[PDB]
């Protein structure tokens, strides 16, 4: 039992290491897009990672209006010590506030709880309307690869804007590159007509598309993709 | 109301365009992971990219061990024709069953009518382990195709996890702190913690922090021709060879 | 559990492969009857007969002032390409709409998930009024084919026993007993009876079976034209032209 | 709330103008199909109609293994003397049984208290084969008699249906696509389909429309003749005949 | 679970073979008492016999303000037909109407549905004075006609008491005790009951058995009259001149 | 909520002015019928007039192999008052138990509070045979006492009924249309029917119509004698020499 | 479930063969306490010694502003003819009113059905204020008869309790502490302790046992007039004389 | 809610001030019959007055075989205090256990707490002989001290009616009707009644109201001293010599 895509994200009150603040409006009031993601426990090293790989990625994130969000069944005193913890054995400063939910009642109303004790790692990606648009569940033994939830509110972002739907892989798509697909018609007069009017390239009349995206929308969703597969230049271990 | 990750697949009979099977039992019988994916409707284009790029990585899943199998509220006989039309106008042959799931009682029993459908299921991902087990669900939106190489990285990570007894940090094998390190899972007593600082046998930056690199030179460099597909502009897009 | 007759159609918008409407509203709101025929899924044989047998009897529906609609438990795009498929390999376009029903929660709602089914719709037939006012419904099996010609055949009469204030014998115009004679409804007491007896205005059996013959030579001959055509060997079958 | 085609013939005792017997048993265990038909009373015109057209196949029914059975919400002293009237006054005998439901008890059971009715059992018809299931359900409305040939058109295509393996065309044995031709159920895999389009022994217009033509000329025959009467006019009526 | 002595008669339309009415307010309107009787089914001996019994006393009943209304689980043809048979078999007009019930609504809301049949009313009497209230109820078994002279008694007994204000002896007009007379109601408080015996207006046997003498000559022998009509053997029976 | 005609008794235990006894397994292991009459309350003139009335009859009652048994609502010591003080002032001795009913139990359990009543006892008769089973129920007004030859009347005609195996026609033995005749219970199929007229072995008027007369002079006689002694003025008041 | 000391005699209407009335209002109205007893039958020998014992204290009540009703479950006319019974063969008439609970409504109302009764009311008194406030209850075995005078010095205690703002010692106006001595009611705090300490102007055995002799010589005469009476052997027994 | 005189005395173990006992066990076990006395406080000056009474009495309650047991909603602890103040300042020890019922849990369980408290119990008499079996309650109100000689006399009564097989009469020894003679229960049928008569065994005034003489001439003089006591005013006041 959780939410839906679609939902509006639950109106809650949550306490974070950086106040008190009110979900999803305290964004939705900015115009701002939000990722919140999940983590079972303060101190623990593939959350710390992650922690480290958003932070790499928040002037990323900040670009495309999204504000990132914490979530870990700590209190707000261990979530301020694993963050300085972090920044003096790691170098790196985490910027976004994460809510500390002991008792688990805000990872309970999203149906966050493998788990019983600690809150899968459930990732929610809510629009600038408060509306959750994907959600990812990883395993607690997995890290989250932040480069496909950049590529994901890219696209999002691109088609709303666009009034086009995504194919699998994009920018990449082996059929139609990096092309957006114009959503298909649904009934047979809409069909014909766009079947008569060749404004779009096709395959069939459900099936029609276009390249409307910006060079530098498909080059930064391709620089995302580009920084996931490449092998790092020096660790971050070495740096300390 | 969905299943959990951690939970068994839900037992249960659905009927695909290659026949009556039972889940998940029809994998696990064979030792088989499978990806379950979900797709609210027949002769949908972003639909029709997922499966030629599944079709595409049929091989890469194979490999690994892993099953693929589809769902759509549509009937067996839409099934059909639409993967003929697939074959027929694109030119790649679909190998994989495709639930047939008319009335949506299968999606409904894996919480798969969410806000946005009603009608048509929510693009749904699980990856099933082959002891029948949700190891990993993902939703993506109606409009939104899946990064399919993802997909394939999360299986390859979560075998080596497994088998190596070990947790995959982010962005593994190109994680920024570690590389292609993976992580050694923390002790969870105080003794513990001082006789794994104590024994040397770890690189770590504290004692809840501790990995090595026990990955195979090429379990690590098939993870990164994943992502390393995952990036490349295609040379050759399949329309223009239509 | 069903709709009844005698009922109004329950109230409900739905999605067609020509848009979104609204039952029964938007027939009565033309002044026009309906008959609702329902399929179990697309590209499925029978149910190609039956829409091709429909379309052939498309212009006899319209003198009749009846407009058609189909159901099935397959998306709007299915629809579609099926229907393509249809004017294609056997050149007979299907005019009217079809409900896409992918969830069968209109077929639900009128009862129409039986014992032979739970995934696909039984061969239901409602056949409304323009009032809105279900008068007729036929459940074929999923196996056998409907006869299109009984459904004008019921329409037809039903139409001159609403205007002619009279109730119609068994195989009308062909009644073994009357021929094309029309029934008067029986009097409900002794002396509507007696009454009736006395007026010596209708030929009758007794004062429960009194009849006449108000119907003109053309709608009796109409009528005869329906159940002739069902009983004609067809002169080229549309396989062969194909 | 009604019984399902595809669903066993409520098991019940009712009781007739013969007796009482057990449904479906009594018929099951004589390999006989059954045809029950409500009738809203005794005495009442449109009913009597009916009867007469029935009693008139009684033996094309009884060639098809088919038994009829009657219920009407009236009493079985009404039905003795109905039956007596019809066979002094028209001149024919009803062979068959009627179930006397007064109360309404049965026509509960089964749901033919419908929206006009009230009181007075809608005009129900169940198909029923050797099983004791039920294959068909026809609803007429109080003002319109049935159309009796069509039932035997019914029931001798699902006979042939079942015992050939076959699916039935809209209109056999005359349809506009293939005539008298069935129709093989279609495949429901795609190594059916592919294996069905290598063989090539059908005719067809695709993979899941094949059919071939194996009933007897004399099947086809006798089906055509039940239409034919339906479509002729009668040479006498038996009211010139009283 | 039944209607009982004292409540008003059930508010309900009905339908017999005289038309639709109201009970008891199409009889309370015309400042009538009414005798409901019951019947369990049409064309029956007993019943008919009842039925005749109660046309031959239709005169005394209208002296008596008192009209008759049958009730049978049957509806309004086999009524009217039965009838209709009565009076040419038996030579005797029936004028009051039946309630035609099938389904038993009727008899169910007043609690005619009995252990002897679950499907044919129990023989029941309701007599309801004018202002529709149940004043009496006999229910005899299905096997036994009723005395309609007894009802008569009831009825004229029950209007003098009412009347007169007194109470009516057992046998009355042939009481043993007191004879035609009529009993004063009894005292309910001492100073009523020492008033009373020093008044010295009445015969007594103690305070609480007063009684007079206030029935009109007429009144009383009238009362008798359905007595004696009661024990005397009939003068030709119908059979014979039939 | 009332017992039922053809119903069992309820079991109980009562008190009555004899001792406690068992109902209704105290008649029924003596072989023996009973009338149960309850009364609204001791020392009160009608229900006196009907406890004499029952006394003159007790001899009656005892040939046909029938006991009674009064039930009022007053305590047994006042039953035991009343009683003497009957004895002492009409000269009757009462013989029969009378059930002590305070509290209301028993009333309650056979439905006898009525709407004129809440604290006295409806005037209730019921008749049961020797198998414990309801045949009869009376029903009536408090100031209306009972006509105690009609329960004669019934308990006689309904013995000779159940061992002739024979319907009672009404105003039995003096009925208009067979006299004393007993009726053949009616066919309940055609073949029964048939059979019954093929005989040609009873009187008739109709297949559903026989009678016969098997009923011995005496059976006859004694039951007239019930009804002349209804119909005629005693030969002297009790009041008189009382 | 029963009345409780210091709750007000539950709200009611009742019968009594004086004539109905509202209880506590009527007596209350009149600035009247009563005393309810109840006795379970009518002509029983300890409940007649009652009334007789309660007659002959029938002025003394009067004195004290007491009324007295009687209740018993038998009827109305029951009570009278016991009345009758008592004042002819004892010569002692019963003035006051008799509650007739046929069927127990008032006690069931009052918990006065115990369980060596379901048919017998208990053996109950209910004395209640001019407030209509029940202030006592004695429940005596039905094998017991009251001590009248104990009655007496109840509600005589219970006034000068009342006027007097005092409390009653045990065996008032002879209790082996304090004699006729009244007790005032204890201190609920410490400062009223001291206080009442202090100021020494009561008898007193500690602070919590101060009394005075407010009473009058005549109130304390009275009293003890009461039990007396009740100790010695009266001069003349009634049934000697009767 | 209350137990009720015939119930067995409710099953319960309480602590006294003597130690924990069984109720009604420990009494029954040694064939005594007991009287339960409830008080509303500890150190409360009426409550203290008839502890001395009871104390007072105590081998009176002995010769009777009759235990005393008093209960206080206070703590064993005062229970003791409190009798030792008694014993100091009054000079009388008093005898038998306190329940000490802290909670009111006993009080609850024997609906003990009524509607001038809600915290402090009524003042409550239950009386409960060798059996187990509850034979009387009293409830007289907080402000009223009890008679304990009453009670002496209810339990000696008692004993003899029971052993005598005899009711007693009001004011028994000194009844106005029969004086000190005791009643024999009434007979409850028509020939106990009818015999009893025919005996001449007993006085009588009627066959249900019958005496004699069985009580010994010390039975009788002791019931008396009992009532002579309880109106003699006191010799000597127990405060003075304090």
């Amino acid at each position: 039992s959780i939410p839906l895509i679609g939902e509006r994200f639950p109106e809650m009150e949550v306490t974070t290491d950086h106040g008190v603040i009110k979900l999803p409006d305290h964004y939705v009031s900015q115009g701002k897009w939000f990722v919140l993601f999940s983590h079972p426990a303060d101190f623990t090293p593939v959350c710390t990672t992650e922690f480290v790989s958003f932070a790499r990625r928040y002037e990323d994130f900040q670009r495309l209006g999204v504000d990132l969000i914490g979530l870990s069944v700590d209190s707000v005193f261990s979530h301020i010590k694993w963050k300085e913890w972090i920044e003096r054995h790691i170098g790196v400063r985490i910027p976004f506030p994460i809510i500390a939910d002991p008792q688990g009642t805000v990872a309970r109303r999203l149906g966050l709880l493998e788990s019983a004790t600690h809150t899968v790692r459930g990732v929610f990606i809510v629009d600038a309307r408060g509306v959750i648009r994907t959600m990812l569940y990883y395993p607690m033994e997995l890290g989250r690869l932040v480069d496909e939830i950049l590529r994901i509110v890219k696209a999002l972002k691109l088609g709303d804007s666009l009034k086009r739907a995504v194919p699998a892989d994009w920018p990449n798509n082996e059929i139609i590159g990096e092309g957006l697909i114009v959503p298909p018609p649904t009934t047979e007069d809409q069909a014909r007509a766009r079947m008569e009017s060749g404004q779009y390239r096709s395959l069939d009349w459900w099936f029609c598309w276009d390249t409307p995206a910006s060079r530098d929308d498909v080059e930064e969703a391709r620089r995302y993709l580009r920084r996931a597969a490449e092998k790092p230049a020096k660790l971050l271990y070495e740096e300390a």
